[PDB]
């Protein structure tokens, strides 16, 4: 492999995070006060890393941080039941741990933490974060395994109820790339409804990484994946591989969803920066 | 492997089953008159076993037994069309067969019967058992392959429309375990609606067993799975592995579903029987 | 393997297709004027083949051809945005390409085009073909990999909203086979709703081909699969394997869907042409 690959993990990382009410009434996570985003900032670690997150809730209501897939003690559950939420103006240190796969004492295989995961609130609105998730308190988490292929760029697409990344319908978001770029997509679904994520002119493997192991990987190759609330998957593609440059549509394939504007553009540019037709 | 493993099948097993109307208007299967349950009793066999079920319908309406995955002749279809239902007060002997995987005469690979399956009624209410399934006429079936890891306990979680195991919302059910227990979950969905099964602090493999074959198994590791009517899957987890004891929530992640009480507790106790915080 | 297997691809194939308004108001694809069908004709190629489709839109509204999975340039996108639709009475030549899997220059594995895909309209009614898909402008595409097992017959089952193959509910369609036949099913879903495809007495692998690679294939074996709009999968079964002849039901397992008539019959006949009971 002549491409960049993820190293071995084991580092102890520290992070500061805030929950902010936005001017339009939404709620977002951020690494800096005044720089929150919906979806929240991407967190990327390696198998074996430990992450300490000093989380500060700047809003006037209780908020929390809850993560999927990664190892965390009950004190970092992010739920009101386990007293793991954060009071208004408060600060709490969450700890997320990751581990590598390996054989157990009984001989069974313990799975690793690697995967395309996500984090979100769990106490805003209801005891399951229905209000916080609706307001935009969600973000992606990537846990890499040693040797995983590293992309050129990563984009996060969240189907939150009837929006993409809490945006107004018919407003994208759109992304750009050049023919040959290794583009990574993190695909998260939240809210009430099922969806189907579809991409024109591109396909991926329905497995952990979206890439086939090799000639023996039996995982199916798809361009349409059904998703429900709290589903998260990801993949890597070569922009324009075997199809060339163009304005390549991605959208939900539930007919009324795409009709109502749950559509975006994957703009794959020629080496001279042009998109065929435009 | 120093853990208990499933032996080779081939035994001819006999079983007696009843369909009972319950005092509250529900309908349940049972191995003994007056001891019906919703969900019905678990049936567990090994690949190659044959199961003869003497089924007695004690109710005042026609009922039947229909199974997924296992081998059965058209006489054991459990449908009115094939005259395989049971009249009120009647008794009928169903036969379920299982087989091991192997190579066919043409060289192709024939799949085995192993998996996490389920049984349910097919004639109460409608010709597809809509009334019987709603009333609680469903239960799990496990078919083990030789060498499959055996658990310490098995729990069945059924998303039947807007209930868990036909229970009133906000009433669980809850389960208990100790840190280190090998807990098996059988997850069945019935009715009208899609769902997403989610577990806090625990994850499994999205394959036949929920366990990874080894370092080569490309199956994805998840903690959130979308399900539809008649879907059935299962997995095994080590209670508290890498996360410790605590009141670990399992729930549907469709936001209104968890808000309306489709939540339960996986109580993982410390060696001294305590749950952190309680 | 003593069964028929797919050869190596690489041929350049030519095809003529029409879009026709039908007398009942539906819309169908066809290889001949006056011989359109819903679902449209099956297109079957091998990995490496190139397909040139001379498509003629005979209807009074704009129509197009859009394919999943296969390689196509932006000029064959089939969308109004990319000026790839066809005017009333017009003719346009689409090009679909396929490729074999292989190792990239960076050492990564490029997936092949093989799979169970489908084609449909993208501009009738809305800019996503909501009207054309509803009217019946959809059909299956099979891309075979060298060595793939060839079936005795292929049947296409499309869950288009609340219909099977745009048929009136309670009208099938039904299929026939003989015990031992190698039957292939192409299963496509379109429209607004999720479904679950279920088959009595038969099961398949949830992978690319529906067949297990061998003793090492970890893919799950199922008889119930959830599907959403634009999902496409397929499989092969031996008719009556381990279960014998009979009228074997296939249906959606969403309870109201089967109750409303989204049911069909897989009639597996004895060597003398009889179905047990009839
Ligand atoms: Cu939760
Ligand atoms: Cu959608
Ligand atoms: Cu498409
Ligand atoms: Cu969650
Ligand atoms: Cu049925
Ligand atoms: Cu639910
Ligand atoms: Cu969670
Ligand atoms: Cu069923
Ligand atoms: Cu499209
Ligand atoms: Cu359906
Ligand atoms: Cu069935
Ligand atoms: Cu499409
Ligand atoms: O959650
Ligand atoms: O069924
Ligand atoms: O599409």
């Amino acid at each position: 492999i002549t491409a960049r690959t993820a190293p071995a993990g084991g580092e102890v990382r520290h992070l500061k995070m805030y929950a902010e009410k936005l001017a339009d009434g939404q709620m977002g996570y951020g690494f800096e006060k005044g720089k929150a985003s919906v979806p929240g900032p991407l967190i990327e670690v390696n198998e074996g890393d430990t992450l300490h997150i000093e989380f500060t809730n700047t809003m006037d209501v209780r908020a929390s941080l809850h993560v999927h897939g990664l190892d965390y003690e009950i004190s970092s559950d992010g739920t009101a039941m386990n007293k793991s939420d954060v009071e208004p103006g408060g600060t709490r240190t969450y700890t997320w741990r990751t581990h590598k796969p390996g054989r157990r004492d009984d001989g069974t295989w313990r799975p690793g933490s690697a995967g395309y995961w996500h984090y979100h609130d769990h106490v805003v609105g209801t005891e399951h974060g229905t209000g916080g998730i609706r307001n935009g308190l969600y973000g992606p988490v990537i846990v890499r395994r040693k040797g995983d292929v590293l992309p050129d760029a990563t984009h996060t697409i969240v189907f939150n109820d009837m929006t993409i990344n809490n945006r107004k319908p018919h407003t994208g978001p759109d992304f750009e790339a050049t023919v040959g770029d290794r583009v990574e997509i993190v695909m998260i679904t939240h809210g009430e409804y099922y969806h189907t994520f579809h991409m024109h002119g591109h396909r991926w493997a329905d497995n952990r990484t979206g890439i086939l192991t090799g000639p023996d990987d039996p995982s199916r190759v798809i361009d349409n994946k059904i998703t429900g609330p709290a589903d998260s998957f990801g993949f890597q593609i070569i922009a324009g591989e075997g199809v060339g440059a163009g304005a390549w549509m991605y959208h939900c394939h539930v007919q009324s969803h795409s009709d109502m504007g749950l559509v975006g553009l994957f703009l794959v540019k020629k080496p001279d920066g042009t998109i065929p037709g435009y």
